[PDB]
């Protein structure tokens, strides 16, 4: 079943692209004008969103999706180069797809979690001791999170299915 | 009668991608904005806009489009690799289809259901006791509810003609 | 003269769906933004909006120009369809077209009238007894008003024109 | 001089279409927003900015161009319908495009004149006897203004001597 | 070496295009918005934005960047119309580019300098007798206008290298 | 080992040129909005701002590609012209990429350092003695900035591979 597998990954590869490419940048748009404190200090906002979000989970989401599209690309450029072999590099291909999914898989994991919270506990200055900012769609953000989730790792079960199917004596040599 | 039928199929997933494209964007684009609640609290707003609409409607449908021409992308990529059989997988791209439709017809009615209403009763962390919201266009909003349900309803009703059509005893073997 | 009226058909067609998609949509950008009531009633804006303008213009004629091409669309893909009879199908398309543009026609006259007032009297909870809301750019609207209902009327006297070019007698067989 | 004629018509209605598209839209983006009346009563700046600026120059000049450049579309799909006569519809498409051209010149002079005054004092219900309100870039509109109708008019003094070019007798028809 | 020349110059001409439709909208996007002025007078802030920049550096280059497009545009014009000689008109178009391009260079020079200063003086009605004003991003916008005049002078300087390369026999005839 | 660093090389710029264009307009859009200043002096924040991010990270970046990008075009536009010798401006090429690459590097390392602090010291007129200003999302930006430096870094490294490769003493000839 090497070719049902293929199908599979390439329209979820699509579809993940599609999704993003069309509601995460609308999702996270008011992430910072919505985020408020009770708090009546200058600057205080600023520094909670900041310890709260480092970095907005769109963000993480297209630097992923464009670094495992990265591989096909050199296996694309390489093939437009021999013209004007070829069976070696997609072995390469396949496991650097592989060990990249998994890699940012893990990171997002570590880097986010599971849900969002709708309230956060801050005590950077200049906030005097410690307050209390609430957020902007907690929910919709958390569903995101665990379908982003569930998209990668189908992906991954996929390549390592492929993977399996090309052999490790052929990875190997 | 089936190619009336996939002639009127095809006409109608146009019109209804069509249709969210172009208008679905902006009648949602000020929802949380313009959303307000009778309170002094600070994060009222932000805790009772999310519990009322924890996913937007517009989300949602994104999904069930993109979803429900998933498995015309399945087709479409199987075939291309194929040729540098085929009979078999429509009727199981048929059923894919039939079941996913029907599947976010009855999600949108259990998540939604027919109307939005104008004013909504609050009682989450940190607005004290319980708290009246005022929703943003919530004639149209319905207006759009009804409109996606209907269009929705008359996909089902044509997946499931051609489905009939094509008969029991090709689908179970 | 029936080539004439084809010609010009398409013309109006074409202007009509060009001065909308450019202008329309920054017409009524700021129609709830700039939508003040004289009151402190929180929530009293946006019912008075809502009850002023339960769908807007632009989304109406969206609406119209989209269901109004949908007939040709499905002409052009039976057509697409049959190659890899038609004669019939044309006076159906017609017709159809007739009926759709008369009763949009009739509908915006029942819906919106032909002007926009300045002033709105709104009596809608949760605002106090009866109040006074003001509208933005009321004499735009009001000018594009009028100019989309000549335009769908010039667009219906084509299409009887042309139905009346066909006969009474092909259309009854 | 026919030839440069019609060079220089073709290449000032692209330079025109050009500035427009690029730059119009952005000019007059904060009208309404940055437009301020000194007063205190609510609706007063919505009244008198629809009083000041009825229509837009943007729309105007939007609606002027499309309507200018119709006639060629007309004269362009007749000579489609004709393959799967010709000369006599160029003389016709000309005349027109010098009716429509000289109107809307008149048109613009006499809706707008040659500047946007900087003050506007406004006397509508509910401003309380006479206010004054401030524009937002007049400089910058009234150039605009200048520069378009500079514009029109050398497209109706190429339009012109090409008609001239024509010939009455040939034009008799 | 004309050959070389004309790279530079076509690349020139390319870079100025890119860099200005890629970042000049964004940097003047908050021009009127972020200028502020000390006092209380409604309106002042409006008079004294359009007293200091009567019309924006953007809008001035778009202007310039077209016109000086406009000669190849006639010319090509003139190569589509004779088919379906040449050897003389590219002359008098590269006369007038450079003409237009100097004329453009000085009159920004004239116009607005070599700097955008952080401080402006009012003292244009209704602001009462003088006001202090303070500008957004005046470095930024400094940079700019220098990078832009630069630019334009780079191409000032190889106009008249390919005026001079051709010969001045070949210009008199 | 020349054809995998050109494959590479050719990949990073791709990958960075994406990068920049998907997220960078988005990451330092609300740069100045949400800058705050703890003080009550009217244009404290205007200049504050212009002082401590004179030219923002995403135009220093644009023009960086863009520059970087130019040689490419040079060349490309010199073989266009050649057909309707090319081995020697291939050196040529390599070389000016090379030091535009360097530079840019050296110049980012020395205009914006490797952090963005989320406090600033501002004690520029009009603002009193020395105010504190608080920054918009710092992390996101020293991410940026670290990831960026590391692609440029990237890129000089195979710029400099590939330049040994072509050897010294082609070079010098
Ligand atoms: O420009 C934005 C965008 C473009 C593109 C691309 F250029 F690759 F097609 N990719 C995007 C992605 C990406 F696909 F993950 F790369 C995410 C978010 C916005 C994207 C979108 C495009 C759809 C309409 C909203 N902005
Ligand atoms: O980028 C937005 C958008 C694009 C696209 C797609 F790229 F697939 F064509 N699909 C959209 C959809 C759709 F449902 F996926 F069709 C919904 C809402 C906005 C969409 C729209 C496009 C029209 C103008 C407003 N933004
Ligand atoms: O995306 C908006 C839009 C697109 C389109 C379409 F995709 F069919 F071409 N149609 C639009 C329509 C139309 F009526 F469907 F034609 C109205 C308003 C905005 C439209 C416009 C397009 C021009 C620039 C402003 N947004
Ligand atoms: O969508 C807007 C627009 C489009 C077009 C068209 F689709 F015909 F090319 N024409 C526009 C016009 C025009 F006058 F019809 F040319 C004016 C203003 C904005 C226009 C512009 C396009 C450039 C970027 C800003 N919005
Ligand atoms: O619509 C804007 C724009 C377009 C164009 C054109 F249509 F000719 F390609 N030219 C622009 C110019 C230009 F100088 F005419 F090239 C300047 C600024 C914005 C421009 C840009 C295009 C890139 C994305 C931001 N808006
Ligand atoms: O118009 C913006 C943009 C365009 C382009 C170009 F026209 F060259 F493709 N380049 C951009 C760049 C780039 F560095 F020049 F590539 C940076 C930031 C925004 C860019 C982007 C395009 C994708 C969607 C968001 N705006």
């Amino acid at each position: 079943s090497t070719m049902i597998g293929r199908i599979l990954l390439t329209v979820v590869v699509i579809f993940r692209i599609l999704i993003v490419a069309i509601v995460g940048e609308t999702v996270y748009d008011d992430e910072q004008t919505m985020f408020v404190c009770n708090t009546l200090q200058p600057g205080c906002n600023q520094a909670c969103y900041d310890r709260a979000f480092p970095i907005s989970h769109i963000r993480y989401w297209v630097f992923q999706i464009i670094m495992v599209c990265t591989p096909s690309l050199c296996f694309i450029t390489y093939s437009v180069h021999q013209s004007a072999g070829i069976s070696r590099f997609y072995i390469i291909q396949v496991v650097f797809r592989n060990a990249l999914e998994i890699g940012f898989l893990v990171g997002q994991y570590f880097l986010y979690g599971f849900s969002v919270p709708g309230l956060y506990e801050c005590n950077r200055y200049p906030c005097i001791k410690e307050v209390e900012c609430y957020v902007s769609r907690p929910t919709e953000k958390t569903v995101f999170l665990v379908f982003m989730f569930a998209v990668s790792g189908i992906c991954v079960v996929l390549n390592l299915a492929e993977l399996n199917h090309l052999g490790w004596r052929k990875i190997k040599l």
